[PDB]
């Protein structure tokens, strides 16, 4: 057992996107592995670790890891320390005093963690930069299947963010908007079946913002502690399901006019799931996440539907299939050959 | 560090299936986190646990756990000796008088481990067992490794790789996928026959990597890959000759070639979101790899691949549907 000594703080108790302050530290330092203990006098109880947090704090960090003594840090400011089993042998009672001299036994360096101090004055400040933790980039500290793409983090990420701002209001759930994102690309691929410019136009321009929204189911996963295996499996699934869904669409409508286009939407198809599928795959075998260093052809997600609503903006759907196709399966194939080593 | 402790035995030096008896009892105990040492004379060096095994033997468990003081038994039969640390304090340099000496201190329990006890007359019998000890499904499980077991016999005493294989058994997707290509019934009955032989040989890797310890993450994440580019490209084969008669068979090519790619990454997304392997526990649709060549293979002799594709088509898609539906539960 881990003991996370919080002391209390009114501030604690302000509602921030969804949530009390106190409840989203508290959910962050037991996701940290600690119990959790709110304190106007401290009171000292067995454990091997203690966890001391004095002045009001958001952590912003997704995957905090505490080994060894040290003392946490925020931009130089002291956000709490991390004291070993034998500050039982120096606590006198007084926090402040057994403090001072826990302090003076020891040389304990100083280590930085993503968090922001609370005050009255900057909770506009602490959502906005909540928000941002959000997004799938290792710089949250976040550990998940793979990261976001370039198209992802510097467009999509940008509009998801402002939605799921509103909805962290709202009983709506993570798994409520993956099928409701999957809707969506449901919608955007009939579009595509009636066969004319308007539908086509429309149909791409429904499909990027499936793109967007389908970031929103795990930005409040996370942002409501809502995070569980099925969601991330059915997410998963279900945008094969919508990339194959699109495709088969785009390719169906295509095929009428000149049926090389089965070849080509076969090719697409399959380039599209097997870029997701080498992903999966090296977390399945690998257990860790997939982020390749260096090239990579951007023909991720993000990408693959942009291109598909780029392309159906200027009327030619067919086009998005042809690039999703060579790019796709380069990627694919260079995957193979750049794993091995 | 803990200290495997292992009395030689000329035994040892006989070949099995590609290694020594030696190199396995020494892999084995390593893979369990174990440091070595073959021994006449026992000379005790310091550790926080002792293994001692005086009798040759091979080792048949593959993930085996030694938590507290032990005795290691197969079928009533000790097998070896697991002490504490406080062995130390016991012996006195004979090793025969220190192992009385710490079992009348102490009440060890029996644990029951899979092990044979080596002698030059039961080493078929090892054999045997060693090949039945290497673990897509219930065809692959029941039908297909009684052939693939003994493949990978004959290649256990060569130099190829796991990955040598998978690349292999790709490669054999490629020719049977071609011989589709020609339409006609006797290179479609060929290629049904080289798709079934192709799911026999698929299995060969994973035998020959346990049986070697040759076993890798990017061996197991290869395998599949190519499966993938295997399924898709055998019903992108027959759906091509069949679309020539009649075009409705790029729609039932489609979503067999989606349905064939879903179950795999159904269940490779739920080892990915889990860190479990996939294994439902009453009803499932059988369409795991193993049956969809099964059926290609068997609707290939017929002449109708075509039938192929429509039940994958329909199996797949429909467990793929239930999969859904029954994880939201577990
Ligand atoms: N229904 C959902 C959707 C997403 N999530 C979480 O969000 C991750 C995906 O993030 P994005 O939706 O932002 O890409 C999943 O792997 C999972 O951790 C969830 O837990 N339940
Ligand atoms: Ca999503
Ligand atoms: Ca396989």
């Amino acid at each position: 057992m881990r003991l996370a000594y919080v002391k209390n703080h009114e501030i604690y108790g302000e509602k921030l996107l969804g949530l009390t302050l106190r409840e989203r530290i508290e959910k962050t330092l037991q996701r940290a592995g600690f119990d959790v203990r709110f304190f106007d006098e401290l009171s000292l109880e067995e454990a091997e670790d203690y966890l001391i947090i004095l002045e009001p704090v958001l952590i912003l960090e997704r995957d905090l890891l505490l080994e060894g003594r040290k003392i946490l840090v925020s931009d130089g400011f002291t956000v709490g320390y991390f004291f070993g089993g034998d500050f039982r042998t120096v606590f006198d009672g007084n926090l402040q005093s057994s403090i001072e001299k826990y302090l003076s036994l020891n040389n304990l360096e100083s280590y930085e963690i993503w968090a922001i101090k609370l005050s009255n004055d900057n909770l506009k400040t602490a959502e906005k930069l909540l928000l941002s933790s959000l997004i799938k980039a290792k710089r949250t500290g976040l550990k998940p299947a793979y990261y976001d793409g370039w198209i992802a983090r510097e467009i999509n990420r940008k509009v998801s963010l402002r939605i799921s701002r509103l909805l962290a209001d709202t009983s709506v759930t993570p798994n409520q908007i993956t099928v409701f994102s999957f809707f969506l690309s449901l919608v955007g691929s009939a579009l595509f079946l009636l066969n004319s410019y308007l539908t086509t136009l429309l149909a791409g321009v429904i499909i990027q913002l499936h793109s967007i929204i389908d970031g929103c189911d795990g930005e409040i996963a996370r942002l409501k502690f809502m995070e569980s295996k099925y969601g991330a499996w059915l997410d998963g699934v279900l945008d094969r399901y919508s990339d194959f869904i699109i495709v088969f669409s785009i390719t169906y409508v295509l095929s009428a006019s000149n049926p090389v286009y089965w070849i080509i939407g076969f090719l697409a198809a399959f380039a599209s799931l097997m870029i997701a599928y080498t992903g999966d795959k090296f977390v399945a075998a690998y257990m860790r996440t997939y982020s390749p260093e260096g090239f990579a052809i951007p023909i991720t997600r993000d990408f693959r539907l942009l291109i598909i609503f780029a392309c159906s903006v200027v009327n030619l759907p067919s086009l998005a299939l042809v690039i999703i196709a060579l790019l796709g399966n380069f990627e694919a194939l260079r995957r193979i050959v750049a794993l091995r080593s």
